[PDB]
């Protein structure tokens, strides 16, 4: 029953899930003047010519935009990264104002929105196997402002009324996630966790130093959106997003001077 209510949100979580309080916990604070360059780390390869796209779903705390990871189509490779990555899904997490909504904040600056582009290691099969490992799983993070529209945001956009609810899915074939991509790969990286329970402590974090820019109109959908199921009282999907955990034992690397 965990949640981002008034009652069950991040805070609670670590009475069913104790890790929660561990210490490899996502998300972060990234400090831009303590972050430093790591000259062994290499660019990141984004290869999304081939992805399938299948189905998006209302699970209830976000919406997931699901991918075929049955064979090496939609992989990420290089960054600090060793082998390859499937692409499974991806989501967002978003405000119910401009002036919140991403999980990792930058020098405490919260954005609207944060893209999750979640990867597992295809060393270890599935992803439930995944999951279980340290580096079983690599997640791309973007941050999202309000601006300027994100025209390859809009078919996702589109299709949210038919999803409005919990458990409500929609065929949607043939989305290049290449469109949400901003201009640069520059990033930085530090291991963690899974931002939702069950909060595994099984994920090499790649942030993106640059934002993409939606527009008021496409955030404002997002925010249309329902935790609950139909016929349920209306609870509306925002402020789905935890907020920093301490750093503890660990060093956020850059990739760019
Ligand atoms: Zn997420």
């Amino acid at each position: 029953h965990w949640g981002y209510g008034k009652h069950n949100g991040p805070e609670h979580w670590h009475k069913d899930f104790p890790i929660a309080k561990g210490e490899r916990q996502s998300p972060v604070d990234i400090d831009t003047h303590t972050a430093k360059y790591d000259p062994s780390l290499k660019p990141l390869s984004v290869s999304y010519d081939q992805a399938t796209s299948l189905r998006i779903l209302n699970n209830g705390h976000a919406f997931n935009v699901e991918f075929d990871d049955s064979q090496d189509k939609a992989v990420l490779k290089g960054g600090p990264l060793d082998g390859t990555y499937r692409l499974i899904q991806f989501h967002f997490h978003w405000g119910s104002l401009d002036g919140q909504g991403s999980e990792h904040t930058v020098d405490k600056k919260k954005y609207a929105a944060e893209l999750h582009l979640v990867h597992w290691n295809t060393k270890y099969g599935d992803f439930g196997k995944a999951v279980q490992q340290p580096d079983g799983l690599a997640i791309l993070g973007i941050f999202l402002k309000v601006g300027s529209a994100k025209p390859g945001l809009q078919k996702v956009v589109d299709v949210l009324d038919s999803i409005k609810t919990k458990g409500k899915s929609a065929d949607f074939t043939n989305f290049d996630p290449r469109g949400l991509l901003p201009e640069s790969l520059d990033y930085w990286t530090y291991p963690g966790s899974l931002t939702t329970p069950p909060l595994l402590e099984c994920v090499t974090w790649i942030v993106l130093k640059e934002p993409i820019s939606v527009s008021s109109e496409q955030v404002l959908k997002f925010r249309k959106l329902n935790f609950n199921g139909e016929g349920e009282p209306e609870e509306l999907m925002v402020d789905n997003w935890r907020p920093a955990q301490p750093l503890k034992n660990r060093q956020i690397k850059a990739s760019f001077k």
